């Protein structure tokens, strides 16, 4: 399909038994999720982004569906206001800029 | 053009004569450069990121030419970790999501 950005590319994904509203988000290199309690190994790490750093735990090899795309790759969980799927998810669905 | 996100989504901008970098944002509501002077009247304001809110300097109707397509609108100025264009201009030159 294809997105115009008249407004915030909100798209429905799905992580688990967790339906939740994503932004596509050329800007972000990293998956980032509001916070949730996942299953496994993770590790501690901060990002940066407008008005600061937050803290975040990264989780590895995560399957996730974005409009009926499949995924699997690292997810970063957090207090991020917005969950947003970043670069190393968005190729794998077959995201590309076009003007 | 057509542009993959393997790699950041960076591209060349003209601004008063300047050429900058810039990072192509979905997650960008609104344009915000770092740092840098532009002529005319401006008016404060705040925005929120991932990590809180900044201050930053309004500037209203202000051509960029952003990899050979001409925009003219609202650009803010301020404490960006990179210079991004956002919606309100990746509309005016025809930028689409697509996959
Ligand atoms: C490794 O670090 C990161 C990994 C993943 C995401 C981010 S990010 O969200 O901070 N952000 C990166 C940025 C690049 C340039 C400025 S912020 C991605 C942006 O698209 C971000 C998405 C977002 C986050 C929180 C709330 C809204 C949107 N965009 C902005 O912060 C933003 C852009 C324009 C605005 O006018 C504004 O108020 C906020 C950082």
């Amino acid at each position: 399909p294809q997105i115009t950005l008249w407004k915030r590319p909100l798209v429905t994904i799905r992580i688990g038994g967790q339906l939740k509203e994503a932004l596509l988000d050329t800007g972000a290199d990293d998956t980032v999720l509001e916070e949730m309690n996942l299953p496994g190994k993770w590790k501690p790490k901060m990002i940066g982004g407008i008005g600061g750093f937050i803290k975040v735990r990264q989780y590895d090899q995560i399957p996730i569906e974005i409009c009926g795309h499949k995924a699997i790759g690292t997810v970063l969980v957090g207090p991020t206001p917005v969950n947003i799927i970043g670069r190393n998810l968005l190729t794998q669905i077959g995201c590309t800029l076009n003007f």
